[PDB]
């Protein structure tokens, strides 16, 4: 049906929903949110969009954001929630995300356990915590103990020193452990952005993730996009059967 | 002199106190209110005298949903509230006549103050956290907020208590993940833990076992004291001016 904002504190988040093209009265949604330096148009946030709208899976794929942090993302994120608590149509409440949007979904899903039926993390950044914790962000060193006031960042944005402020402060092995439910990780074994084994081992830590393996490709899916959205498409078929 | 401090689309009511000399430097210490709480509250404005009295500026801010500032209640969470306080920190560290910045806090404003002194330690030279509502998040995980108890995994949708509010489960979702004790172990610089034994609202016991966690923290028990003071006031700023005193001589 198209695009739309959700208000949350005074800023408007902006978001697409597609329904599938029958218009069915009543079907699950799945919430999807893109990655920092992203948007919901680009090519592997749609080709998931449009095989789960094929599949009778509505989708509102959003904005985590209107000086980012994953304090205000997650805010956001529960924002978005809420919007789709409300819809009508909404049967059960799905949630995907790629790269910082992927790790953002895995804190948010924890956090809202009871609601989201099944998570799907897409290369997700999740090891951004530790790192900061290292005092590391991309090719930035600085003692983890004295931030900088400004940190050049990925894809030449600039952020606050507030980032990795707040990025320290989560512990994602908490957040993990308390999503039980289904999880589908993705990534691609020639990823340049967030180490494939980093997938891995979050895969074996829940308790019900299935790890699928995208070989050869990169952390935007740039060869084998359609592998993924393979992989998608059999999960939530398994989910919305159940 | 009363200001807002603009967060993204939420603006921050707080008061800016000068020591009465007017000086051209001088400390400022933040002071965050707790839940339901606002900066003219008698407590707040107590430490904020005594603070000015002994030459050092005061920031008391009004956290969302408080007060005088933006947002509703209800939709207040303590991620909220410690990106406001980094609003408040950011705005402090623009201020010329700054030279060492502190914090302070009661309850919930208390616990909020913990956490975001770790998370600028750099920049937070000591510490008073003022009957400090620090067990909330744990509290949270087994199912209970401020006496009004539920099942931690199946959270209300909203909890209607504290003379006639409304707070979104949303406040307890935020509360459950926060890990107090990371933020205590953090926190390696001077802490005034202050604390009444008769606190009806907030366990004392709480305060003892953090006082003893964090690297570099003197508890002050209030004897026979509430929540909010309302027997032994000065038997807290007192305690406020003497670690102040401590903390700021040259």
């Amino acid at each position: 049906s198209g695009a739309m904002y959700i208000d949350c504190d005074g800023i408007k988040l902006n978001a697409y929903l597609d329904m599938p093209k029958n218009n069915p009265e009543k079907c699950p949604l799945c919430i999807i949110i893109h990655g920092f330096t992203g948007h919901s148009e680009e090519r592997h946030i749609v080709a998931v969009q449009e095989t789960l709208n094929e599949i009778g899976v509505a989708t509102l794929r959003a904005d985590m954001y209107g000086d980012h942090t994953l304090f205000k993302w997650l805010t956001n994120i529960l924002a978005v929630v809420d919007y789709a608590k409300k819809l009508d149509f909404v049967t059960d409440i799905y949630m995907a995300g790629h790269s910082q949007g992927g790790l953002s979904v895995m804190l948010a899903a924890a956090m809202e356990r009871d609601i989201i039926k099944a998570l799907i993390p897409l290369s997700p950044a999740a090891m951004i915590p530790e790192i900061a914790r290292t005092g590391e962000l991309l090719g930035l060193k600085f003692d983890p103990e004295n931030i900088p006031d400004e940190l050049d960042a990925w894809d030449g944005r600039k952020l606050k020193g507030n980032y990795v402020r707040v990025a320290q402060t989560i512990r994602v092995e908490d957040f993990v452990d308390k999503y039980t439910k289904p999880v589908l990780i993705v990534h691609g074994d020639q990823d340049e952005a967030v180490p494939y084994e980093a997938s891995v081992a979050f895969s074996k830590q829940y308790k019900n993730c299935k790890l699928v393996t995208i070989p050869g490709d990169t952390h935007c899916y740039d060869h084998h996009l359609e592998l993924v959205t393979e992989a998608v498409k059999e999960f939530m078929l398994e989910q919305i059967a159940k």
